[PDB]
């Protein structure tokens, strides 16, 4: 059986910290998108800094009950402000970021990268 | 202009749920997308499991996560071998495999999400 516990993988990606991973392309041999982020309740965190992939990357917003995670996507110039549940498309080489407006315990946003 | 989808969950059938499965992503989002995925908050689901054991000609990944390591703990059956996950976790379900996942702990929070690779 296949299973990994060693996670989240902080792998450096614009961003101050390490991203922290849960899903990376070289898990099982080989996956199509890689998945990192977590939660928001301590992320609600006064700037964000914008950058690029290479890659299109989705965020997906989430929270327990819905609306309780409030986010603003800086896309290109472009402020987007989305409520859980919700998810959005980041363009490759599109410049980008977001922040947290509002969160729950237990709310979360993943970027997934798609290969 | 920037894609953004809200209409979510999607309500999707899967072999053995009793219930549509909730999706937030799907195969034909933004043009065409190599996974698709799909699950939830795990809070109201313990000793309720969500379908029988059922199998997908695709792999399918559990992704167990909660805000806290250690606060959500799944049983999964993977042709009839028990195996017990704690939060974070990832694994891998092979394509053809039995499979189906029993909520054992879950806080507020704790979710499990099916993420189907094409
Ligand atoms: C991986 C980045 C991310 C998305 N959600 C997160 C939650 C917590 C920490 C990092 C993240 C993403 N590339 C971004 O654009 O911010
Ligand atoms: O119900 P979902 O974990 O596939
Ligand atoms: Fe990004
Ligand atoms: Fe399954």
């Amino acid at each position: 059986a296949e299973i990994v516990t060693a996670l989240p993988v902080p792998l450096a990606v614009g961003h101050h910290q390490p991203a922290p991973f849960y899903l990376t392309a070289d898990m099982f041999g080989g996956l199509p998108v890689q998945l990192a982020g977590g939660e928001l309740s301590k992320l609600v965190k006064p700037v964000a800094a914008p950058h690029v992939h290479e890659v299109d990357e989705l965020y997906f917003l989430v929270s327990p009950e819905p609306g309780q995670a409030r986010i603003e996507v800086h896309l290109d110039g472009v402020r987007h402000e989305l409520v859980s549940p919700a998810v959005m498309r980041i363009p490759a080489g599109s410049e980008h970021c977001f922040l947290t407006l509002e969160a729950t315990v237990g709310s979360y946003c993943f970027g997934i990268l798609v290969g």
